């Protein structure tokens, strides 16, 4: 429960945290995604994306684009730290990454790519 987080995503379109905060001793990390409700995944379905601030609107912007079989990201994105796929309700992902790709001195941030979920699905990470 040191390194690891889950995190919920809802049938209204929202996280259940703004801000996960990772201890610098992990040496991986993992995010557990769950998704509580009844809407598929194509409906209302969430993903958990991992980046610097900064590249943020760029991995956005292109995910819409992929599509729902590329899990609303651009296949080998070099921006794009780590993620989850696309879930629907009553359905789970897991993704663990190295801490030390987190450099001192950036900003990072997490969100879903789900088109149009990014206004209310998005909040920071920090190490610490
Ligand atoms: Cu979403």
């Amino acid at each position: 429960a040191e390194c690891k987080v889950t995190v919920d995503s809802t049938d209204q379109m929202s996280f259940n945290t703004k801000a996960i905060e990772i201890d610098k001793s992990c040496k991986t990390f993992t995010v557990e995604l769950t998704h509580s409700g009844s809407l598929p995944k194509n409906v209302m379905g969430h993903n958990w994306v991992l980046s610097s601030a900064a590249d943020m609107p760029g991995i956005a912007s292109d995910g819409m684009a992929a599509g729902i079989d590329k899990n609303y990201l651009k296949e080998g994105d070099t921006r794009v730290i780590a993620h989850t796929k696309i879930i629907g309700a009553g359905e789970k992902d897991s993704v663990t990454f190295d801490v030390s790709k987190l450099a001192a001195g950036t900003d990072y941030a997490f969100f879903c790519s789900f088109p149009g979920h990014i206004s209310m699905m998005k909040g920071t990470v920090t190490v610490k």
